[PDB]
C-alpha cells in the first residue's frame, strides 16, 4: 500500500512529490533532523548550510500568524516550533494536521519563555514543502493509571507504545 518516502523515512498517504521531483529538491541539500537544529544553531554551523529538514504538523495554533509544532516521528520527544508570517501563513496556514512537511533554510527566532523547544520561522511559502499524510501517525495504545487512554503521540509502524509505556513493555 504505503512507501517509505526515502528522505523523511516516513511511509507517505497520497504523496504530492514525485520520487524525481524530491530528487532534485534534495540534490545539493544538507538534510539536518529536526534534533539536531538546537545544536546546529547554538555552534552557529546552521546559516552556511542549504539545509532541509523534515517533520510533520502534530499540532496547529492560529492565534494573524500561526504556529506548527513539529515532530519528525523518528525522535519523538523532539519537537520544533514553526511560524507561519505573512505569506507563508496566507498560503499554508489551512493545512492538514498529519501532514508531512520539507522545511528549508528556515530563520531561528528567540526562545519562547519556559520552553528549549527551539523556534523558527520562514521567509518564503517556497521554503516549506507539503509532502502528503503521514499514514503512521497515531497514539498510544497503553492506558493512564486510572484507565484514561494515554494521549502520547507515536510512529505506528515503529512502535505502538509511547516512551513511558515502552520503559514498561520491555520490562515485560
Ligand atoms: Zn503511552
Amino acid at each position: 500500500q504505503y512507501h517509505v518516502e526515502k528522505f523523511s523515512g516516513l511511509r507517505i498517504r497520497k504523496p504530492r512529490v514525485s520520487s524525481s521531483e524530491m530528487e532534485r529538491k534534495m540534490n545539493g541539500r544538507k538534510l539536518i533532523r529536526l534534533a539536531q537544529l538546537q545544536n546546529k544553531i547554538a555552534t552557529e554551523k546552521l546559516e552556511e548550510e542549504d539545509w532541509v529538514t523534515f517533520g510533520v504538523i502534530v499540532k496547529k495554533i492560529t492565534p494573524t500568524f500561526s504556529i506548527w509544532r513539529l515532530n519528525d516521528l523518528k525522535d519523538l520527544d523532539k519537537y520544533i516550533s514553526l511560524f507561519l508570517f505573512g505569506d507563508v501563513h496566507k498560503e499554508h496556514w489551512k493545512t492538514d494536521q498529519g501532514t508531512v512537511i520539507g522545511l528549508l533554510n528556515a530563520n531561528p527566532m528567540k526562545p519562547k519563555e519556559g520552553t528549549d523547544e527551539v523556534c523558527l520561522s520562514v521567509d518564503n511559502p517556497q521554503k516549506v514543502l507539503l509532502m502528503g499524510d503521514a499514514v503512521d501517525l497515531g497514539t498510544c495504545k497503553a492506558r493512564k493509571k486510572n484507565g484514561d487512554p494515554c494521549t502520547q503521540m507515536v510512529n505506528l509502524n515503529d512502535c505502538e507504545y509511547c516512551q513511558y509505556h515502552v520503559q514498561a513493555q520491555y520490562k515485560k
